[PDB]
């Protein structure tokens, strides 16, 4: 099966690409599993697969750290993202990108049904299994519990049917048989929460599904639009109808080869004690536990040397940054251009722990429109803070059409020299705010409200007449020549490979 | 002579180190010089020596660019500045900036003066020299004249004769015996100008030293307080007495071993064309000139085989950078201190192109002023942006004792981590602008007034109790025993030197 369409394939892929370290001696699940992978993590370093996990029992379980981190060579940095995609390992972002919005005009591919498939190989019914009792990581040393879930998919349903949603939220094992999880607005897993809660009459049918297609992962950490079913999408992006089986005790349905399932409900009266966790900012606060939302696991199948994925998040870099950030980045760059703003291209930096994003503007197009700055401003920060896209991004910053976004220099080199503190930037302060950054939740003011700002990186001819400066680099400041004969004549005067 | 006390000595230093590239092949000073330069800045490379060079007569003249850039190595990074000082190559940023504080709590040593030197080894009069027969350079391909001076110090001296001030300021040639130049408020330069023209009587004697030692031109690139002579200042930071010359046509003293000197006036009432210019920040302005200050030279001496010293300035990372910024936040960290705020470090980040200033604030003594953010935001930015040391900085970023100020990394992570927008911010308009910053003279708003901020990346706490977080990171987020374990095992289990 093909590594975008099945994970035990993408393991395999890292393997072939010289991007996999295999860990088959014994590693301790509390921290040392997460420790490693933290360290690859901050030294974009390959992957640890860890074979031999300490309290591994009946198959339960394998890790992999580090799955959609980025790797040391920049010519193929963002590899492990492409094959999450069938692109090859040396695509660009803006490329990966692409093929993330693909799917936004063109006709859902629906699931497949099949009757069974490598996730029903083994199974554990509620007088078999104690979630106490798998190797379930400490992924930080003061988390308030043992994080079973971060890179799996939550599958929830809408009432009616209609829907089918597949995302990515944290859980922690609350007990033998219950996780406590991250349920929160505007995401889609609390929408269909609420619409259960409303409803009145049961707990939500859930699944979990650990080590599924990477592509439905990717679809899985992007914000697309409010009732489109994930799998549909995914469906069309690759070109393929997901392979899709039910699952034992509900009429959910689960990818084919999912690594590890968990069936159950969530419930929509309980709660129990969620976190801290260290978190995408880079931050845990100890102690600070919060209720979360309760899971009832009813059933857990797996493949056969089932592997958990796991997400070591935390300061740069990890998938919390190159999958959250990137793919928010690219559905604001399309939620831009349909209301009918000149956007080319989206990217949230790493500099600041995704939660910029930087938006390139068309500036022929913007000379068009005959606008100010100010206008302007307003009519980014309304399109974008009042969209479920925009939540988890605290400043945009707008920068003209030399600057390459995907570029944190470059972005950080327009913020600082063409916006004016102030004067340049408008302030929102009544839009939905993104708690988890520490100046949100733990900070000065309302947790969720307020702290956006969008940051005017154009300068004032880039609105009237065109940009009115050259750089004073080497690209710019000298003639094309001159530039070329110093770089022919730069070994022989004494001065010191793309791929590496 | 020892490396920091004179220029010749300082090109053999780098020489020895391997931090010199001889180039001895003829090269054009139109543009060439300066894109090779400007290329050496761009990717950390050795310092070109320019020993050939096109239009070079009678000695006048070689070029050394990049005289204080950045070599590519980590270990020694700051290498290059390390030998303007006497500090061993490896010296850390806050070495070099304590070393150019050292000064300030002592004894001025005020300079000897000797009877000749190199810089007396030849001469011209009035009736010999035309400046526009010098290979003088074109730094950038756009700029409104050939910049002699972008490493030489600018010696004017107080009508009284009590405050000599040596600094550098850009200047190039108008015509065969003038130069124009920037001098604008509030730079020491221009103060003593303005001196010179309240009373009204003459122009400003005047010289210029081009390749003066080494300790003395960082002098000259620091605001030190007003009516403070460097020489006296660097005498003390160096522990030696400078030995100066006179003049020939004025009363002014030269460093004794100054590869170049012109000496003139400073007119007190004509202006010429001036600009534009490939500046700190990045960018030229095609076309923005402006009328500046006007030099009239009477008399070149030089040593024999004269070497002239260029920035070619712009983009990352050079002498604008490396000097203008980090002797700026050197200054403005003592100015802190000064005033009874707890600030430890401060530097400017290169990835802010040094308009930001990162204060690094021991917050046990915050903790004990039992303040608040809005007030102690409010004293410093008072501090800071009421006083020249503070003119080329828009944007303080105040970050607690977990935060190296010398890593950008780590400022960008605080900054967009833990200060919210509007919210943790005081904007300063009342305040001296920086002109030269894009988005102030070709911005939006008043050019020289306003667009100022301090941003307070404290977290709560900080204020109150303590730091309430662990980062989410290998160092803090696991045991010391479990780090040294996975360091220990690091390349066994396969996965992959500070000097590279
Ligand atoms: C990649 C990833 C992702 C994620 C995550 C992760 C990862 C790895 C972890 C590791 C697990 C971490 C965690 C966190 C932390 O950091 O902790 C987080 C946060 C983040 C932001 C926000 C809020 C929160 C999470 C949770 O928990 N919750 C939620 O909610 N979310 C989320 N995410 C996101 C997501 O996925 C999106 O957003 C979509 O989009 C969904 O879908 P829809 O369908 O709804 O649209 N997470
Ligand atoms: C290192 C260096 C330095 C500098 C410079 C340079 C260099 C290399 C060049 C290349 C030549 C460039 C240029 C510019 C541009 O960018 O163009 C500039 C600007 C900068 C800032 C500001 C304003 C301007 C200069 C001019 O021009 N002017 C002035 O004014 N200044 C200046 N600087 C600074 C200085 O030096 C300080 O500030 C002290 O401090 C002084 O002293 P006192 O005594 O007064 O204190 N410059
Ligand atoms: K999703
Ligand atoms: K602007
Ligand atoms: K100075
Ligand atoms: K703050
Ligand atoms: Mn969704
Ligand atoms: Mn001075």
């Amino acid at each position: 099966q093909p590594a975008h369409l099945c994970f035990r394939s993408f393991v395999e892929a890292l393997k072939v690409d010289n991007d996999l370290v295999e860990i088959n001696t014994p590693i301790d699940p509390n921290l040392e599993a997460a420790a490693i992978t933290r360290r690859v993590c901050e030294t974009n370093d390959k992957a640890p697969l860890f074979n031999n996990l300490i309290g591994m029992k009946n198959g339960l379980f394998r890790i992999l750290g580090a799955p959609g981190s980025l790797r040391k060579s920049s010519a193929d940095r963002y590899g492990r993202l492409a094959r999450h995609l069938a692109l090859p390992p040396t695509a660009s972002m803006r490329e990966i990108l692409d093929k993330m919005l693909s799917a936004s005009d063109m006709p859902p591919i629906p699931p497949t049904i099949v009757p069974t498939g490598p996730c029903k190989e083994n199974s554990l019914d509620d007088s078999e299994f104690d979630l106490t009792e798998l190797p379930v990581p400490l992924i930080h040393k003061s988390d308030g519990g043992k994080y079973i879930q971060t890179y799996g998919m939550h599958i929830v349903q809408s009432p009616d049917g209609t829907w089918t949603n597949w995302s990515i939220a944290r859980a922690m094992v609350h007990d033998k048989n219950h996780l406590t999880g991250l349920v929160i607005p505007p995401q889609h897993i609390w929408q269909i929460h609420q619409m259960w809660k409303k409803e009145g009459r049961s707990d939500v049918p859930w699944a979990l599904a650990f080590g599924v297609p990477p592509a439905a992962i990717m679809a899985s950490s992007m914000p697309i639009p409010d009732g489109v079913t994930e799998a549909g999408y995914v469906g069309a992006m690759t070109g393929s109808s997901l392979e899709l089986v039910k699952c034992d005790t509900n009429d959910l349905y689960v990818p084919a080869t999912s690594e590890i399932v968990l069936e159950g409900t969530l419930s929509i009266s309980e709660t129990g004690p969620e976190g801290p966790f260290g978190e995408m900012h880079g931050y845990i606060f100890p102690g600070d536990t919060h209720l979360g939302a309760k899971y009832k696991v009813n059933r857990i199948t797996y493949r056969n040397n089932a592997i958990m994925p796991m997400s070591s998040c935390g300061r740069l870099t990890d998938e919390t940054h190159t999958m959250i950030g990137s793919l928010a980045a690219a559905e604001i760059r399309k939620l831009c251009q349909q209301n009918d703003l000149p956007i080319t291209d989206a990217f949230a930096p790493f500099e600041s722990q995704v939660t910029w994003v930087a938006l390139r503007v068309d500036t022929e197009k913007l000379r068009a429109m005959k606008t100010t700055s100010e206008g302007f401003r307003k009519r980014v920060g309304d399109v974008v803070f009042n969209h479920k896209a925009g939540y988890t991004i605290h400043r945009l910053v707008l920068v003209g059409d030399d600057i390459d976004v995907y570029e944190g220099k470059d972005v950080l080199w327009a913020f600082s020299t063409r916006c004016r503190p102030g004067m340049d930037e408008t302030l929102f302060e009544d839009v939905r705010g993104f708690p988890l950054i520490p100046y949100m939740g733990h900070g000065n003011g309302p947790a969720h409200r307020g702290g956006k700002v969008v940051s005017d990186a154009l300068m004032p001819t880039e609105y009237t007449t065109g940009r009115n400066w050259e750089a004073a680099d080497f690209n710019q400041s000298y003639p094309e020549d001159l530039k070329q004969k110093v770089l022919d004549n730069w070994t022989k005067m004494g001065f010191s490979h793309h791929h590496h």
